[PDB]
């Protein structure tokens, strides 16, 4: 058209978002830049929101690694070395682009496939795990291969019944 500009798929705001999370989903994000400011990097991952999530025994994470058959070790040890070095940060770390689209397809899920009126870490997780040569890096996509993502979906609630975030 010559009055109308081309487009491409709607985003939505990232405060939107932030709005639907969890209270307990919600708190790790807070920390995750903690541990951002702590680190000298400069913004806030998954991998940093994983970290938080695995030092809380009921979050829907750590549930799936344990339902999954994985270490918190030798995860915490494989989020530790994708880490950069340290970086001089000039502005306050803020959620990486590829984070707030992650939060969206996540929000996507919550509100179809998954019944969920909050947006929680397992779902955040099922999204990173289902589109993971977009979200993770490298050595979690190894790790994390044996996590079924069809059953992860199929069972989530039941999966998640003990979670901190039900």
């Amino acid at each position: 058209h010559h009055h109308h500009h081309h487009t491409d798929p709607i985003r939505i705001e990232l405060p939107t978002l932030i709005a639907k999370l969890n209270a307990q989903s919600k708190l790790a994000l807070e920390q995750a830049a903690s541990l951002c400011i702590e680190r000298q990097h400069p913004e806030v991952t998954l991998e940093h929101y994983l970290d938080v999530l695995l030092d809380n025994p009921l979050s829907d994470v750590r549930l799936v690694l344990k339902q999954a058959g994985l270490e918190v070790d030798q995860v915490k040890q494989a989020i530790a070395s994708t880490y950069s070095r340290e970086q001089v940060l000039d502005t306050y770390p803020a959620f990486s682009p590829l984070l707030v689209e992650l939060l969206q397809e996540a929000w996507l899920l919550s509100s179809t496939e998954l019944e969920q009126a909050e947006l929680r870490s397992g779902a955040i997780f099922l999204a990173a795990l289902t589109r993971a040569d977009r979200y993770l890096s490298f050595k979690l996509i190894s790790l994390f291969e044996g996590i079924n993502r069809e059953n992860l979906k199929k069972h989530f609630a039941m999966i998640l019944s003990d979670s901190a975030e039900t």
